[PDB]
């Protein structure tokens, strides 16, 4: 229920950082074994 | 010159998101055609 809104944070985060908007970053979680992967894509 | 600190302030952001920690947080770019991928991966 918070994570959501992190990975948010995160789109924000990087918009600023390298000047993109939302619609160039992807943001999505994978199950790797027992554990999960958060995954961050940016075009740039 | 100046993404390479971007990079680590994003790796901070997450330390501090997720409460990992900056050996469970892999950040590259890898060259999509023309273009370039920022790529984040986290490990929770």
């Amino acid at each position: 229920d918070y994570l959501p809104t992190l990975r948010k944070e995160l789109m924000e985060v990087l918009s600023k950082y390298v000047n993109v908007s939302l619609d160039n970053i992807r943001i999505s979680q994978e199950k790797q074994d027992g554990m999960d992967v958060l995954e961050l894509n940016i075009t740039l």
